[PDB]
């Protein structure tokens, strides 16, 4: 008589009604919305709900019949039954999957929260159960690091194929390709054009392996790529509930054994569309986080009910993280060109610049003009010109002919437009920035029967992601940029052990040669002691070389996986190193900076001896190098450094110990090796040091071939020579410091690959101490030793006793200050 449970929509004598009429009346019962209205608009069960008389317009039912028919709402026994939740139950190990049968293998989702920066679950774990407990009884790191630029379609793509951007060929939500001369766009038609995805998406993979694949929402899955679509897949409309999503991914887990998926995405755009609209520290994105624990928290309740919540493998991800825009922030190119209208730049922190003429002036049109009018226009600039090229390696941002040639690099928290009209509203959430800003950090929980409980592993790369799946789904990965097995350590039971790749050709030999002491045209400074008897200094005792081979390679050489190459060592008493007959040149340098280690402030410029082991050429001689404008030379084992003595190490003035290097370039490595080095050896003691050219001309982060490095060569003086694009460094010490490289439990690394450029444009070298500035250039262009690997052609640390997986682990670590 004061409650409608029972009588929704009946006439009543009894004061208080339950008829649509009551409102407007204001003499409805107390519990008419809840009991009458409500069930139409929600998807859960309440303490006014248990036991309802079957309504028709309910979206799930709380009757004492629901189960019989099979549509009670998810929360029914948590609630009607006083069961407990997903969340409120403990965690358990699943060491034992406990699956139905057509799920011999597992089956795999992928969940992706957009704009969920990682910074979200640091922060606000205490309002995030569902998540937190994910976290608590899974794997979990700390940060997940997303491809640049940090956008939804370059990261989600990135996510299901493995592969960088640059290769995959969705750069961003907005492209031109001049080749197609066509936009890209996620609103319009050519979003739906096969020709723009590239590479195999694990829905792919997995067809060609008999596995079926059922997709919510993902960039690609709409989309006919290699001819396929996935076995059920949507047409992208961010209009469907995040309720509907979630169900139809548990009625696809419910299809029989012969249609039913082993592969599973859902996408929510939440928190990112709060993120933009109210900023990341926002009441907005509070309400917005909250709202996607309660899905995921209906998807493990939905699982659980199903008995498939100790047999799926659950990923829960995001794209990339959210940082606050402001219009103080942003940067219009107007002020420094004008209202010209010959460029299109597209705005953000990714900015990239075009011309308006295309495909016509796309690659003839004056790139490096605007490149330097835009350089060190004002101190403590806060965006960058770069040449595509030119960007940090570890960026992978240059192959594809859809990255504008002109790229803008952001300070964190800036953005980039033409003009104030040509950007949205400045003060809004925003996200593209570099890939190793804090703020544009990732989420990433793995739970299920595949995944290890109760981890914290350390940071790793969303490009690693496709390789786990694979692992997860027994299939046999495509060709991808993740290092297969450097995440085995987030599994229970790896099914891919890697190997150390195999040396082509073993080493050959650089025997000494009798020959002239030649004039080399060297002023050496007279402090220098040189080599007397050349024979004599360099023929070692087996005993001596066993010394030199433990103190200088104690990992073991770098092995050259290059096909069409010849190597030969040279051994030296305080470096050793891979010469190149090929190219006249070290591949790489080896040696160890000892705690107590002497450098030398002496000059020793003008400075060559003669090495016997390999004819002497032009190139390799003072003469070619005194006054010489174009280009000058280097030492990879650095003079500096003596460890008998406290003058210069003579030995390091072998003319085998030389590379090409720009004068500009010679205040970067003069600094490395008179400042750094020495910091380094005393903060950790003790440092290996692997250095070496780099020739990458195609930019595409892989060592060139020697068929192609022929045809790159310079003719300066009427020689040869070719220059290197970059130099590369590899600092390795113990974790404990207590220990020196030599007798090390675990390795700490530290890589570079530093741009090798005619000018210091970059650095923006005008009023500046030399100090402050190199350091910075350095952390900029810091690498994984995986990148260095890759753009090399050599492989590092074969000789350490740990298991492959964890030098894998160890190798494509990103060291972050
Ligand atoms: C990330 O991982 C990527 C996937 O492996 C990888 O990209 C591959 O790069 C290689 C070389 O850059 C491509 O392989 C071939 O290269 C040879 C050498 O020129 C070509 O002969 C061959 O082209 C072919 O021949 C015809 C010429 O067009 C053509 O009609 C044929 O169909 C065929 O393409 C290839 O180009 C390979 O295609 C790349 N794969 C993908 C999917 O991009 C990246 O190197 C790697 N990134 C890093 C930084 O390690
Ligand atoms: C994108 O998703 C939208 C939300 O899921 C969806 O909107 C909804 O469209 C349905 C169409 O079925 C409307 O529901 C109507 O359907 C019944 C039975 O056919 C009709 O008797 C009623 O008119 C009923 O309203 C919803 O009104 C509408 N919901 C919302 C929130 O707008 C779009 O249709 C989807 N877009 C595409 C491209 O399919
Ligand atoms: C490349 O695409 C542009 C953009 O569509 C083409 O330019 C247009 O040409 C059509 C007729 O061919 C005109 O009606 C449009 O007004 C033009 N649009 C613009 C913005 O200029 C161009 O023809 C295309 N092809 C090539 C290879 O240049
Ligand atoms: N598969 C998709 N196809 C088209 N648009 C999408 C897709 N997934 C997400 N979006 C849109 O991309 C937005 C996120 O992009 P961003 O603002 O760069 O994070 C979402 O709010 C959607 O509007
Ligand atoms: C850069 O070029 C623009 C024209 O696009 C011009 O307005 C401006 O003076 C130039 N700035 C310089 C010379 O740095
Ligand atoms: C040539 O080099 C010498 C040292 O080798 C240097 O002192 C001098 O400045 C240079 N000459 C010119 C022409 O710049
Ligand atoms: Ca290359
Ligand atoms: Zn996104
Ligand atoms: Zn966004």
């Amino acid at each position: 008589v004061k409650s409608c449970k029972g009588r929704c929509f009946e006439r009543t004598f009894g004061n208080c009604r339950c008829d649509a009429a009551c409102v407007e009346l204001g003499n409805c019962c107390l519990d008419y919305q809840e009991t009458c209205i409500e069930p139409e608009h929600i998807w859960t069960c309440n303490k006014f709900r248990c036991g309802e008389k079957r309504l028709t317009r309910s979206l799930c039912a709380c009757s004492d019949d629901c189960k019989d028919k099979g549509d009670c709402c998810i929360n029914y026994s948590s609630v009607c039954q006083g069961e407990k939740s997903w969340v409120e139950e403990p965690c358990e190990s699943i060491n034992e999957p406990q699956c139905p049968a057509g799920f011999e293998t597992p089956p795999t989702l992928l969940f992706s929260l957009d704009g969920f920066r990682a910074e979200y679950l640091h922060t606000w774990g205490g309002l995030l159960p569902v998540i937190s407990k994910l976290k608590k009884c899974g794997t979990y790191t700390k940060n997940m690091r997303p491809v640049y630029p940090t956008k939804t379609f370059p990261n989600h793509y990135s996510i299901v194929t493995g592969l960088y951007p640059e290769s995959h060929g969705i750069i961003d939500n907005k492209m031109y390709d001049p080749k197609m001369n066509a936009s890209f766009s996620l609103k319009s038609k050519e979003k739906f054009n096969p020709e723009w995805y590239k590479g195999e998406p694990i829905w792919v993979t997995a067809k060609y392996q008999g596995l079926k694949s059922g997709t919510f929402f993902w960039p690609g899955s709409d989309v006919e790529i290699n001819g396929i679509f996935p076995d059920i897949y949507k047409m992208y409309n961010g209009s469907v509930p995040f309720e509907e999503r979630i169900l139809a991914v548990l009625q696809w887990l419910q299809l029989p054994k012969d249609e039913r998926p082993h592969f599973y995405t859902l996408y929510l755009e939440e928190p990112d569309s709060s993120g933009h609209s109210y900023g990341p520290v926002s009441s907005e994105v509070i309400k917005a986080l909250q709202r996607v624990d309660g899905m995921v928290g209906m998807l493990m309740d939905g699982l659980k009910e199903l008995n498939l919540h100790r047999c799926l493998n659950l990923i829960l991800i995001s794209d990339h993280g959210m940082e606050q825009g402001s219009c103080k922030k942003y940067i219009y190119l107007n002020k420094y060109l004008g209202d010209v209208k010959n460029i299109k730049v597209i705005y953000g922190p990714a900015a990239r610049l075009r011309p308006s003429d295309v495909p016509d002036k796309y690659y003839s049109f004056n790139y490096e003009g605007i490149a330097r009018n835009l350089s060190c226009r004002e101190p403590n600039q806060h965006f960058k010109p770069y040449l595509k090229h030119f960007l940090p390696k570890r960026l992978h941002f240059a192959k594809s002919d859809r990255i504008e040639p002109l790229t803008f690099y952001l300070d964190p928290q800036w953005q980039l437009a033409l003009n104030p009209s040509e950007r949205k509203y400045c003060g809004s959430g925003f996200h593209g920035s570099d890939n190793v800003f804090s703020n544009m950090q990732a989420l990433f929980v793995g739970y299920g029967p595949g995944f290890k409980h109760g981890i914290e592993a350390d940071t790793f790369e969303n490009i690693e992601v496709y390789n786990l799946m694979c692992d997860l789904l027994n299939l046999t990965p495509a060709p991808n940029n993740g290092t297969h097995g450097s995440l085995n350590h987030l599994l229970k039971n790896p099914v891919y052990t890697p190997k150390h790749p195999k040396e082509v050709h073993p080493l050959v030999q650089c025997p000494f040669t009798r020959n002239p002491r030649d004039n080399l045209g060297c002023s050496c400074n007279p402090s220098i002691l040189p080599i007397e008897d050349f024979q004599t200094q360099f023929n070692l005792t087996v005993a001596e070389e066993k010394i030199i081979k433990h103190e200088t390679l104690p990992y073991g050489r770098p092995r050259v996986l290059q096909k069409e190459n010849t190597i030969c060592l040279l051994s030296q008493h305080q470096f050793m190193s891979g010469y190149s007959q090929d190219i006249l040149m070290p591949l790489w340098t080896s040696y160890t900076v000892d705690r107590n280690d002497s450098f030398s402030t002496e000059d020793f410029s003008n400075c060559l001896y003669q090495d016997f082991r390999i004819p002497l050429s032009p190139v390799h001689k003072c003469s070619f190098y005194k006054n010489n404008t174009k280009v000058s030379y280097g030492f990879l084992s650095p003079p500096q450094l003596n460890k008998n003595s406290s003058g210069i190490y003579s030995e390091a003035l072998l003319t085998t110990n030389i590379v090409p290097m720009y004068q500009s370039f010679q205040v970067i490595w003069r600094y490395f090796h008179d400042t750094l080095l020495r910091k380094y050896a005393e903060e950790r003691n003790g440092v290996n040091v692997v250095s070496g050219p780099v020739f990458d001309f195609d930019y595409d982060g892989r060592c060139d071939s020697l068929e192609n490095l022929r045809q790159k060569r310079r003719v300066i003086r009427n020689q040869e020579i070719l220059i290197p694009t970059h130099f590369f460094i590899v600092l390795t010490s113990c974790k404990d410091t207590s220990q020196t490289p030599l007798h090390c439990e675990n390795l700490d690394t530290l890589a570079f690959i530093l741009p090798h450029r005619t000018d210091n444009s970059e650095s923006c070298v005008h009023g500046k101490h030399d100090s402050s500035w190199v350091e910075e250039l350095l952390m900029l262009h810091r690498a994984r030793i995986t990148d260095v690997e890759h753009i090399t052609g050599l492989s590092f640390y074969q000789q350490r006793k740990e298991p492959v997986s964890d030098i894998l682990k160890l190798k494509t670590h990103l060291p972050t200050f």
